């Protein structure tokens, strides 16, 4: 049973326990607040009970190690953690605004410059995660959180693994990925590679409404995904739709870095906003220029 209050003995902080978010994992979340302070944060509550393999300690410890050493605009802060006879407790950044994959639930395709200006974002964050050599393995919707400007954090690095020397081709992904590439499926070994097609996937989604793969059978999911079986609807730009394209091929060589992302002609050449207005969780934006 979860403590109504929580406490840290190495910092002295108590935090009490508030509403419950999300469900992951092993994890339950609840938004949980400091005594004194009084700032919310956002925690990651695990059970010891389901951590007595040594391996299922190791991948929290990982987990932990890797978010700790973040530090950027779109990746959702890391204020500590802490642990009890029975709980171990993440302290994180909360955004209030959810992720985009409740975005999606209300509002499925989304206009294009709220596209470019997300995956702007995505990309940003993305981009200091590999400049730190680390792949986050399992970037979705879901776990793309939105703080109260609207501006993406990345967090849920409970599948990220840091790279700890060059050309390293990382052998196993013990976990399952939402977006996962076709390299992870045909066990050939992956790099960050994998994060850029993740990427094209969730741009797939916020333009078409629909993830590129989905089947009944995720097992039939991950065969077209071997066979790069997917279609892009014809009312989608054919620069948006290029970069997709460049996004979600096979070979994982062939695919733009993190890097150069940023200077394809999708973003260079179309409006991205500064902010998006509050209204856009509800209503899609005309983006207009004076108000009638
Ligand atoms: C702490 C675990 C990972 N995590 C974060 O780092 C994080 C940061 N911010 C948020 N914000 C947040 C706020 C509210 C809500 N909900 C409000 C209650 N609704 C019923 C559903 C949506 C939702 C989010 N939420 C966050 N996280 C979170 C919270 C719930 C579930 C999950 C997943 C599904 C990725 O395990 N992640
Ligand atoms: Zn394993």
């Amino acid at each position: 049973e979860i403590p109504e209050v929580l406490v840290d003995p190495r910092s002295r902080r108590r935090y009490v326990r508030g509403r419950f978010l999300g469900k992951g994992g092993f994890a339950k979340c609840f938004e949980i607040s400091d005594a004194d302070t009084k700032e919310v944060f956002a925690g990651k509550i695990v059970p010891k009970s389901l951590l007595l393999k040594p391996h299922q300690r190791e991948k929290m410890s990982m987990e932990i190690s890797i978010h700790r050493s973040l530090a950027h605009q779109h990746v959702v802060g890391f204020h500590g953690f802490f642990e009890d006879n029975d709980f171990v407790f993440v302290v994180l950044e909360l955004c209030r605004r959810r992720s985009l994959l409740e975005l999606h639930k209300r509002r499925k395709a989304l206009t294009e410059p709220e596209a470019r200006y997300y995956l702007r974002q995505i990309v940003l964050g993305c981009q200091y995660l590999h400049r730190n050599r680390v792949i986050h393995r399992d970037l979705k919707l879901g776990n793309l959180f939105l703080n109260e400007d609207l501006e993406v954090k990345i967090g849920d690095f409970g599948l990220a693994t840091k790279v700890e020397y060059d050309g390293e081709r990382k052998k196993v992904l013990c976990g399952t990925p939402n977006y996962i590439a076709p390299e992870v499926l045909s066990k050939k070994g992956h790099s960050f590679e994998v994060d850029v097609w993740s990427i094209g996937c969730i741009m797939y989604t916020l333009l078409v409404g629909k993830p590129p793969f989905e089947t009944s059978c995720l097992k039939e999911t991950y065969l077209r995904i071997k066979k790069n079986e997917y279609s892009i609807p014809k009312h989608i730009n054919p620069v948006a739709a290029s970069l997709i394209q460049k996004m979600l091929q096979t070979d994982p060589t062939a695919r733009p870095t993190i890097n150069e992302l940023l200077n394809d002609e999708f973003f260079t050449s179309g409006y991205i906003p500064a902010r998006l207005p509050i209204t856009c969780l509800t209503i899609p934006p005309r983006f207009s220029i004076a108000p009638s």
